[PDB]
C-alpha cells in the first residue's frame, strides 16, 4: 500500500522511502518485488525495493515503467557502513545527469553498456546514520534503460580500483529518485 517515509520489509523485499518533507510524492509498495512512485511538483525524494543487507556480488533484476518529467533517476542504490559510502548505479535519468559535479574515475562495461564512474564527497548531508560526511559513488549507464540486470560486482570492482573500500553492506535497492519534478514509475525487483 501507500506509505509515508520509512523502511521495512514488504512481501520479502526491503524497502526504503525518503523525502525532504516537501509534498508532491506518493510511494506505494505492491505485490512481491513491485513498487510505484507517482509525483507532481515534488521536492527531493528517493525510494524503492530490494535487500537489507545487500551483498557485494548481487545480480539485481528490474523491469517496469519509468516516465519522469524533469529531474529524476532510476538506479541501484545502496550504502555501506564503516566506512560510510552511498552509491548509485544509474540505469536511466531525466533532464539532469546526476553525476554532474562529481569527479570521473574512469569507465566500466557491464550488462550491455559502458558506464562512466565517478565519486564526490558529501559534507554534513542526510544519511542512514544521520547528518554525516561520506563519499558518494556513481556509475552512470550510457545506454539508458528501464529494465535490465545489474551485476553489482562489476561496479564495485571498478570503483575499488580507484580507491573505494566498501565496508559492511547496508541496504541495496532499485530506487526512483526525483528532484523538484513530476513523473511516474512502476518497477518490479528480483
Ligand atoms: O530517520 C533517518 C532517515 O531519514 C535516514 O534516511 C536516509 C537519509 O539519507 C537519504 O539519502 C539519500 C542521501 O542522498 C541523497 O542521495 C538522498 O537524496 C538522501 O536523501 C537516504 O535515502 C535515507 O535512507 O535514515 C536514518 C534515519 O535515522
Amino acid at each position: 500500500s501507500t506509505i509515508q517515509p520509512g523502511t521495512g520489509y514488504n512481501n520479502g523485499y526491503f524497502y526504503s522511502y525518503w523525502n525532504d518533507g516537501h509534498g508532491g510524492v506518493t510511494y506505494t509498495n505492491g505485490p512481491g518485488g513491485q513498487f510505484s512512485v507517482n509525483w507532481s511538483n515534488s521536492g527531493d525524494f528517493v525510494g524503492g525495493k530490494g535487500w537489507q543487507p545487500g551483498t557485494k556480488n548481487k545480480v539485481i533484476n528490474f523491469s517496469g515503467s519509468y516516465n519522469p518529467n524533469g529531474n529524476s533517476y532510476l538506479s541501484v542504490y545502496g550504502w555501506s557502513r564503516n566506512p560510510l559510502i552511498e552509491y548509485y548505479i544509474v540505469e536511466n535519468f531525466g533532464t539532469y545527469n546526476p553525476s554532474t559535479g562529481a569527479t570521473k574515475l574512469g569507465e566500466v562495461t557491464s550488462d550491455g553498456s559502458v558506464y562512466d564512474i565517478y565519486r564526490t564527497q558529501r559534507v554534513n548531508q542526510p544519511s542512514i546514520i544521520g547528518t554525516a560526511t561520506f563519499y558518494q559513488y556513481w556509475s552512470v549507464r550510457r545506454n539508458h534503460r528501464s529494465s535490465g540486470s545489474v551485476n553489482t560486482a562489476n561496479h564495485f570492482n571498478a570503483w575499488a580500483q580507484q580507491g573505494l573500500t566498501l565496508g559492511t553492506m547496508d541496504y541495496q535497492i532499485v530506487a526512483v529518485e526525483g528532484y523538484f519534478s513530476s513523473g511516474s514509475a512502476s518497477i518490479t525487483v528480483s
